[PDB]
């Protein structure tokens, strides 16, 4: 099962529905749910930090990102919070607007397996990762965003700037399935 921290964004239920659609159970929990409380249930195979408006009211995500012994996928805000947690930088970039963005996949990684090196993702660029944390690498970029995706090189932690959980993201379910694979799910 995948635990979804609700950071307040409006696509949180889409994450549940997208996971379920590929046959993965998930549970939406307040973003103030302690790490120890999430990890107390061995059914929890991984954590998704959802999108949301305010990085200050998602502070608890920083502890989870740093100290969880489970795989983590941060989505938009979640991606930014992982960056902060590991000493990266984030800031305002473009202007708030959801647009189909052409995303280029820069290297072979588990997150983008069976995803074309070029695909259209549903994204806002209100904010972005400005400096990638020490020990992380860039997985993907667009013409307006240098860090559309990243991973921790030595921990199973992933960030995506865009929303794979909306139907408008090409291969968005494949990207969720790939995360679930790292969490020990198989899709044969």
């Amino acid at each position: 099962m995948i635990v979804i921290l609700d950071n307040g964004g409006q696509y949180v239920h889409r994450i549940h529905r997208s996971l379920k659609y590929i046959g993965v159970s998930s549970k939406i929990v307040p973003n103030t749910t302690p790490l120890e409380e999430i990890e107390s249930n061995k059914e929890v195979k991984g954590i998704i930090l959802s999108g949301g408006p305010d990085i200050e009211k998602a502070k608890n995500c920083i502890d989870i990102a740093l100290n969880a012994k489970l795989p983590i996928l941060g989505i938009c805000l979640g991606h930014q919070l992982i960056a902060l947690a590991y000493g990266g930088e984030v800031g305002r970039a473009e202007a708030e607007e959801y647009a189909l963005t052409k995303v280029y996949v820069d290297k072979e990684n588990d997150l983008f397996k069976n995803v074309p090196r070029e695909f259209n993702a549903w994204a806002s660029h209100k904010d972005e990762v400005k400096k990638v944390p020490e020990g992380f690498e860039i997985l993907a970029h667009s013409d307006i965003c240098q860090v559309e995706a990243m991973l921790h090189k030595t921990k199973p932690i992933f960030g995506v700037q865009f929303h794979p959980e909306v139907a408008h993201t090409e291969y968005g379910n494949e990207i969720l399935k790939n995360f679930c694979k790292v969490c020990g799910y198989k899709f044969e």
